């Protein structure tokens, strides 16, 4: 890569598949479908939600370093991503 | 069942609900630690979905162990669950 | 698998191994080793515990189940069950 | 430095001695719970030590492109050991 911030549209996508994805795990559940099976499919829910999370952290990484890079306020900046970095742990 | 069914629905609708609310707050460019905290909460609500899923689980396992044995194969159940839930 | 109780000196065994694996990310540090293989061992040490932890769950189900059938008290081997799984997970 | 790593290899000795703390526990018998409950703080305090060693990371690479610019490449660094940190 050379990076590229996810447009917000791409974000709201993302965000919607994972909706519909939860819904679908409300149907397996009125179906009485086996355990497993309905885990399964709320990890990948899980995994989808933390690859959401990533792609928002990596953004707001790039807009914190790219200020630093051009104003030099490294101690404001550093404190800005380990505010976001808490929150995303 | 109709009991504990309809809870895990309803919790499956919040959780519904919330990521809808996480999707409004990125239309309306909210900061992004405010988004995290909301995406946390949403984590957090589906950590505990799951964990009630594999209680009833290991209820069902537990329980037909004790009315008709074979527990070798019940206890092989359980662990192949939490295998799959870490 | 038929399910063995691991014998306690087998997990004090995997404990020992453990702490000396700490002594070594220790020694790393006082060594001024780059970040990433650090973490890298601090990793190994992380899935080396959860194995361990995973290790005493197992044994402790086996209990739990194993006195059901043999006693009947479905309510009491629950309760005991998901305490643990409450401070494993 | 001599001030940072210090603090690190604190912390470290502590994990250390309360690894044998819980290795004491299981020979002395001790109940299942109460064994997990301290194997969660060692893995807590494992937890905390991942976190400042990619705190200090992290710091060295926005530091060094306030410094020196090419931020493709300190991004491209900081992604990196947050894979692996995840």
């Amino acid at each position: 890569h050379v990076h590229s911030q996810e447009s917000l549209q791409k974000l709201v996508n993302r965000l919607s598949r994972i909706e519909g994805h939860i819904r679908g795990v409300k149907t397996m559940v009125q179906e009485n479908r086996p355990c497993p099976e309905v885990l399964i499919q709320v990890a990948a829910v899980r995994g989808a939600l933390d690859r959401v999370a990533r792609l928002i952290l990596d953004d707001h990484m790039n807009e914190c370093i790219t200020r630093a890079a051009a104003e030099g306020n490294i101690e404001q900046e550093l404190a800005e991503l380990k505010e976001a970095l808490d929150r995303f742990l």
